[PDB]
């Protein structure tokens, strides 16, 4: 049980200007200007009491992550309306990316997202944190081949000798949820792995929608019935295995996210033994920095 | 809206003898013998005519509270310079004593504080008074593990159906006061949670100034375009956090004294997860008894 000192700066509004709406909360594209530091760094600014609880216990959870496959906070704004300053992601989330060039990605590509993915995750284990709301409209892309883990909404920091994050009620993404997320309320490292299981499918299939037109209600009997999501098209069955393996009943008998950095990365070695398909900024742009390279 | 039935005691100036000067109104050290009852007490006793209208609404606040965490009076004496008598603080105030002994104070100690100064302030919520000079200069240190809140000139009680206290001029102290005190002289209790979080904030710098070398001018402008306070070097983000929520613009935001509380005290209870520090009378005193053994 070790003490955690990350650090939150706090940021004036005066050091950073909007520019466009990236969605409607309401997160803006824009870009900060720090102190007196001959740099500029593209940012996203997300902008009741209930809803600034729930944004500062985000704040709290992404301050205190640091990866390359997680999303990235440079600090908070304590103007009426709270801020969110993070990295920006110009490429948008994951499923979007993946449905808007569903024609022109390969192998090479989904392989190397289920790695980046699963790093991610076994990041948040190690700091005994568990995200609860794991899906490909929650991962960022920030080039192609770069990508991360964002929307800590429901994220969860694991107590001292505590294994489980019993939940109490709450609006719940049911059809990426583990089987005893969802009669238990229970949730875990493992149970993150369910999601990821679903994420990989998302992915897989190109943006499918998990169980398309069934009830949430269903869902829980069906998956107690022995029912899974079916093997996508483009997937060798080594693949599909993993998948299935996510979603085993018994939490422990899943794989954890060491294990599938692992196998995907043996796969992501020769991309199309394991999936088979077919085809395989503006302004004075002079002192702009990404926000991987300003550190403090 | 109930019958506020405080004592207030009058006592005679023969039953009382000043013994040295603690500040210079005029503080004095003393000892007071009650009426034939085998007790001595140890007193502080604070020695125009707007001061008498000042220093007798102070005594009626400061009658009619009760509890280990409130400064306690004894009495007034109705002498050419009225007087009031209260219980003596051995230790002196807290920005000094954090101060004077910056090196040897322990996250036991730190944590302690913070939760017995919000048993105070709720307890003042309670009796809808409204402190309005909250700051680590306002607290006393009987012991060096029990401290009280004084200093009643500014406090007002809360009426009826009113929740807020417009003031009218005099000087304020700005760097512990909320926003909406400052712009618009409004007091609530979340006013004052804001300057518990200064409060706090002066501890865990071992008794810095806030906002160093600023204007008071400026601090309003400063507040508005978002800035707050660093996090102390000691402080966990968890703690730095609490703060943080405390300058939350919109007060209703803020956390409650009851909700200060209980964080704190899961806190206390391991204080190296959450502080990272380096290095964790006289005469015949036989009828010597402590204003909090003597009741009535």
């Amino acid at each position: 049980e070790a003490p955690n000192q990350a650090l939150l700066r706090i940021l004036k509004e005066t050091e950073f200007k909007k520019i466009k709406v990236l969605s409607s909360g309401t997160v803006y594209k824009g870009l900060w200007i720090p102190e007196g530091e001959k740099v500029k760094i593209p940012v996203a600014i997300k902008e009741s009491p209930k809803a600034n609880k729930e944004i500062l216990d985000e704040a709290y959870v992404m301050a205190s992550v640091d990866n390359p496959h997680v999303c990235r906070l440079l600090g908070i704004c304590l103007t009426s309306t709270v801020q969110l300053i993070m990295q920006l992601m110009p490429f948008g989330c994951l499923l979007d990316y993946v449905r808007e060039h569903k024609d022109n990605i390969g192998s090479q590509y989904l392989l190397n997202w289920c790695v980046q993915i699963a790093k991610g995750m076994n990041y948040l284990e190690d700091r005994r944190l568990v995200h609860r709301d794991l899906a490909a409209r929650n991962v960022l892309v920030k080039t192609p081949q770069h990508v991360k883990i964002t929307d800590f909404g429901l994220a969860k920091l694991l107590g001292a000798e505590e294994k489980e994050y019993h939940a109490e009620g709450g609006k719940v993404p049911i059809k990426w949820m583990a089987l005893e997320s969802i009669l238990h309320r229970i949730y875990t490292h493992q149970s993150d792995v369910w999601s990821y299981g679903v994420t990989v499918w998302e992915l897989m299939t190109f943006g499918s929608k998990p169980y398309d037109g069934i009830p949430a209600s269903e869902i829980s009997s069906i998956l107690e019935k022995g029912e899974r999501l079916p093997q996508p098209p483009i997937c060798t069955i080594d693949v599909y295995m993993i998948m299935v393996k996510c979603w085993m009943i018994d939490a422990d008998s899943r794989p954890k996210f060491r294990e599938l950095i692992i196998e995907f990365s043996k796969m992501a070695r020769d991309p199309q033994r394991y999936l088979v398909i077919q085809g395989d900024d503006e302004e004075d742009m002079d002192d702009v920095v990404d926000a991987d390279e300003y550190l403090i």
